[PDB]
């Protein structure tokens, strides 16, 4: 059987029941054709040909359908394509979108948050279904751009890589010599970072004239921004620069149409406005008794460091990368925002007084673009903490950032899943005021498990303890998968051990109860490649499989994924009742 | 005993040989005060005492000593300390650097290689002896900035980093609120990166005041810059810019004492000029039948870059982040020159056809910055090739570059130190046409091996077959520790194995008769972190010491270093003894 199927039928017909009867039907009716068969190979022909065989088409408006899949998966960014909705519109209007074969120019999405208008767009044209439509954000579609969808990118987690691929593709078309035009799309706070401008800085060098921009300035990012986007700037690297509104789809079109004629380089600053850059559903439930937000460990970090400044009297510098409002930070301590620069985080904490307590925080995925200048702090600095959430959700994840960030130099890692354990980290900076502390917070939304590592951090904890006797089996867990294995155990009871530490000190007794066992196993929720199971077989020779995220990060929403990589609860009491076989 | 007696003890008596009678006599009796005793503690001031000591000063000119310090150590950049030395001169003449207690401004020379012109000054004013200037880039004195020589700053193999300890240090300054001026010393190629863009913007958005800039454009970086340093750029982001010559000392004074009182943010371009980077001492051995240059791996790339193109057919794309002239693959095979943005390097190479084989090379120790782009790439581009060579000279080293190139998703790394095995490498790009491949490139000068991974680079290859009976002990090798540990082995013919691949595919026969040894060794010239031993260790389960690069690594020419960590002749025959014990 083909891809599609499998890709499109498990959240269609899950959300089924939360629909539109005109909807039901149509998406009855797609099922309908999709099992009379022959829908097989290439993803977006396949799609584009489903969609041709019926000619329904139920809306003229294309924000309509695109606020349909958004309150039907409820989640993504719907504010922004709400603004952005006029420039994919003009880009369809141009033929900048070739319905077959090559258009007149190509074509580079640079932004990763733009991926839903295009399917909006395509419902009008019926080139596009609706059965993939009520799928987003749940395995069927994608949140972000990629290759077998119509277009000519891909994305990654990262961001700034779209103007890296379109000044590729001008080189290259230049090296031929073509004069072909490539316009890209530009973000308003991805320019923050750096690699943009060395890719801009590439092609003012060489000279480039077949590269156009389109870039949008909504004002803020996920914050306001500090200042607005530096107008000299992109002055200075290119030859013309151009600012019209993000509402009236004729201005950029017309301005688009003209550009595209002149054979010079040159950026467009589409002018747009946006709100909350994340969704809020209204919810079914009405107004009630009110309901306390339930708290991801991402939302406890600023009460924990506010009570360890009060407690130690101590004083915090306070980093976040411009995600403050990710962290809970907000409200609790004070600190001061950087934007979009994950490298100046790190940067701004060398000429501190040694004195002073200092936290730089963000998503752990992000680090990948600073190593080096953390391999000089891990050594020129001291009472250093490093945050490195998890947010392997709808958009993507890089499945190695904690294990590259525990093989630095002089660099410790940890997970706590408690408050107790966050506090003993939290201690450590004076224990260990030379040795460079990391915590890794999840996004998990969980009750607390009973016990944990209250002050022996760096030890084993044992949350079902063996019983005696020959011990048979047992399973060593890591953090978040930890009380994820406990909901799990509850009922058998497998002998349980937890470890907030990356690279463990596991003592003489725990290892020798340990390795009397006949087959070990690990659940650890982070990468495999220089992960928990494996950095304990090199550091203490142990027979143990491993069974942690093995793939790359695919785009889902985090029960879906839990069920991805075999990490959900059906699964795991699957793979628990195989360890008491 | 203190430390700066086995620092300078060293190199200075095995230089002795090689002077004048004036400088050996003043040398031998700074050993004389030296061996007096009282020299404990920290480095700077006991320097500066024992100099005060002995009021002989040789020269009154600091050209000449500087001249006298390179020669001596027949390294460095001579030719860059002679452009910057008005700089440092101006400088020290401003009172800039304090005899005693915080003078009148902090100071943060950013550039890693103006080093010794501070050692050059501080010889005029009678604060430095002549023993440790005899010992420099021997393990005496360090080609980088330090804290403890009389600086504020400290350096790392990386570049770019002096802008942002002066900004952290300027932010600090106006957050108590001092109005106390930071100057900071820049390079010209160093603003080429993205991490100066960033902290200038920084700079721009807090509205920063006591930041003041010196940087030194000699239009000329490794390689001739394609265009000079964008002014326009350094404007934007700052408020005032003036440009002088590097020559006139007193122009340099003069601009930066009226510009240390108006309390402005500000950067002045100190106009140089310069020739070749490195340095070539007048050989001893007169005009004599030519003498051919021995051949570092770093200099046959480009030979079997060619041959594989000329062999195959196919189309070569190579960008080699700006260090073409030390890859040799000028004159061998055509090439496209990005300047000082290592990131770029792998971003161009995205948008290219499928059908094109590309190579990005340089020293592995810059990939740091660009991982991400890196774990975009290996994942959307096919037939691609990356060359990671190893500098662990004179100037520093991140060990740990392999062993984090090694652990993205879908590498493969390699550390060929033949011309068969490269031959097979560039082959297995037709075989793979998915896996990106990594090779590992010494600078080491040394004869080929006698046999090398011919075809089976995946597999091990006895350089020593192991003998019949019992096996006691054997030695397992990775790449260029294979040829040193080899000339070593002559003698003794331990059972030696090589294996070209830092992640091997050994098959039952090899590791069945490497089980049944009682000890285990790993000799690997990488880091010991994620390397080659204990990748064997957690792969096949084998209980295998390991020797590799354990410590920092500190700033010594090869010699030298292969002595320190305990890698030289001497002590790896040591070592093997020590096996066959």
């Amino acid at each position: 059987m083909s891809a599609l199927h499998a890709l499109v039928q498990g959240p269609a017909t899950a959300a089924a029941p939360r629909l539109t009867e005109p909807e039901r039907a149509v998406v009855q009716r797609e099922l309908d054709e999709l099992a009379r068969g022959g829908y097989t190979g290439p993803l977006l022909e396949s799609l584009r040909k489903l969609a041709a065989a019926v000619p329904e088409r139920l809306y003229d408006d294309s924000a309509r359908v695109l606020l349909r899949m958004h309150e039907i998966a409820g989640s993504g960014n719907y504010q922004s394509n709400l603004s952005s909705l006029p420039l994919v519109r003009a880009c369809f209007d141009l033929g900048l979108v070739p319905e077959d074969g090559p258009g007149p120019a190509e074509l580079i999405v640079g932004r990763g948050h733009i991926a839903p208008a295009f399917y909006a767009e395509h419902y009008v044209r019926g080139t596009f279904p609706f059965a993939p439509l009520a799928t987003l954000h749940q395995g069927g579609l994608t949140g972000v751009v990629h290759q077998d969808l119509g277009f000519t990118n891909t994305m990654r987690y990262s961001l700034g890589v779209g103007v890296a691929q379109a000044v590729s593709l001008a080189w290259e078309l230049t090296r031929r010599g073509e004069d072909r035009k490539v316009v890209c799309l530009a973000g308003d706070g991805e320019l923050q970072e750096g690699v943009v401008f060395e890719c801009l800085r590439f092609a003012h060098e060489a000279d480039l004239k077949n590269l156009i921009l389109v870039v949008d300035t909504n004002d803020k990012g996920i914050e306001p921004l500090l200042k607005p986007l530096s107008r000299g700037y992109l002055a200075s690297y290119l030859d013309r620069v151009e600012e019209v509104d993000g509402l009236d789809t004729a201005t950029v079109r017309d301005s688009l149409g003209a550009l595209l004629a002149a054979p010079t380089s040159a950026a467009l600053v589409c002018r747009t406005r946006k709100g909350d850059h994340s969704f809020k559903p209204a919810t079914t439930a009405p107004a009630t008794a009110p309901r306390p937000a339930k708290v991801s460990f991402a939302n406890t970090s600023g009460a924990a460091l506010a009570a360890y400044r009060e407690r130690t009297g101590r004083e915090l510098a306070v980093f976040t990368a411009d995600m403050a409002a990710r962290f809970g930070l907000r409200d609790k301590v004070p600190y001061t925002n950087t934007g979009l620069a994950e490298t100046l985080s790190l940067g701004l904490t060398l000429s501190l007084p040694e004195e002073t307590v200092k936290v730089v925080a963000t998503d752990a995925m992000y680090y990948m673009d600073s190593l080096s200048m953390l391999t000089e702090a891990t050594t020129s600095v001291r009472n250093l903490l490093v945050l490195a959430g998890r947010s392997w959700g709808a958009w993507g994840g890089a499945h190695n950032a904690t294990n590259l960030l525990g093989q630095l130099l002089h660099t410790r890692v940890y997970e706590p899943v408690t408050a107790a354990e966050f506090a003993a980290c939290l201690d450590r900076l004076d224990r260990h005021p030379d040795t460079t502390h990391v915590v890794s917070t999840v996004d998990a939304k969980f009750d607390p498990p009973p016990a944990d590592c209250a002050g022996d951090v760096d030890g084993g904890t044992w949350l079902t303890p063996p019983g005696d006797g020959p011990p048979r089996a047992a399973v060593v867990t890591f953090g978040y998968a930890g009380v994820l294995v406990a909901e799990a155990n509850r009922d058998l009871g497998v002998p349980h051990l937890h470890c907030a530490a990356l690279e463990p000190d596991l003592d003489a007794r725990t290892l020798a109860q340990l390795g009397a066992c006949e087959d070990l196993l690990t659940v650890e929720y982070n990468g495999v490649h220089g992960g928990f199971g494996e950095r304990l077989r090199t550091t203490y020779l142990l027979p143990a499989r491993v069974h942690g995220v093995r793939q790359d990060i695919a785009n889902r929403v985090h029960d879906r994924q839990l069920r991805l990589h075999g990490m959900g609860p059906e699964q795991l009491d699957a793979l628990l009742r195989g360890l008491t076989g």
